């Protein structure tokens, strides 16, 4: 029943980055836990916890986005109507990553 904030990520090449280097560079960088992670081809989109969410976090994911070598990758909030359109769209990927 959880509804983690959602944030979405998008690279400049591909086979810069997946879900698993994601979840790593994300926590590293960023020293912060995401319950959720999921990578497409080129793009992709991962959660953090209300209570492990800071607006600090938040500006500085949008700002300096994850490094992967000369490669970067941009971020963005999706919040409010995005989040509920995300879940519409997107719950069984949730779903199916959580419950992995």
């Amino acid at each position: 029943t959880f509804q983690p904030i959602i944030f979405s990520t998008a690279c400049e090449q591909e086979g810069v980055a997946n879900w698993r280097n994601i979840t790593e560079a994300l926590l590293k960088q960023h020293n912060v836990h995401a319950p959720y992670c999921r990578f497409g081809k080129l793009e992709g989109n991962f959660a953090l916890n209300k209570d492990k969410t800071s607006q600090e976090v938040i500006d500085q994911l949008v700002q300096d986005g994850l490094q992967f070598g000369e490669s970067k990758v941009t971020i963005k909030v999706s919040e409010g109507e995005a989040l509920s359109k995300f879940w519409e769209l997107h719950g069984r990927h949730y779903n199916g990553v959580m419950e992995l």
